[PDB]
């Protein structure tokens, strides 16, 4: 056996909602898990006049090589989507993220399945089964940003 130094990067260490730097050598982190509660989303969503436009990401969103390394959890048009590597997770409506007040983004990047949902959210007639939860999942790749 050997000792090992077990490291693990927090958010809410911070107190105020901020951006931080940890840039990995090993590119990729074992394991991360995101939880965003839906209510936090207006800061972004709530003025429409203005141009904050990531909610969180683990790559700059103007380094070119960003929509394609890493996850960003943002809003494009009238939607807050999840996008980690080039795929897109989850999708859904600025309205039906924050209008029924029952809802919070979770997301975790796992090397054998990359997984996240809108929580409480139920999408109509579309490529999600209507009435099944707002979730998107990939597998059969290491999608971990």
């Amino acid at each position: 056996p050997v000792e090992q130094t077990t490291a693990e990067l927090n958010w809410p260490q911070n107190g105020v909602w901020q951006s931080v730097d940890a840039p990995l050598i090993g590119y990729v982190a074992t394991d991360l898990t995101v939880t965003v509660p839906c209510q936090a989303a207006a800061g972004l969503v709530g003025p429409e006049n203005r141009n904050r436009s990531v909610l969180l990401s683990t790559v700059p969103k103007q380094a070119p090589k960003a929509i394609d390394r890493g996850l960003l959890i943002e809003r494009i048009n009238n939607d807050l989507t999840v996008i980690v590597r080039n795929t897109p997770v989850v999708s859904a409506p600025l309205e039906q993220v924050l209008s029924p007040d029952c809802r919070y983004l979770t997301f975790t990047a796992h090397a054998d399945k990359v997984t996240g949902e809108f929580v409480g959210l139920t999408q109509g007639p579309d490529d999600d089964d209507p009435g099944e939860a707002v979730r998107g999942e990939r597998s059969g790749y290491d999608f971990r940003p």
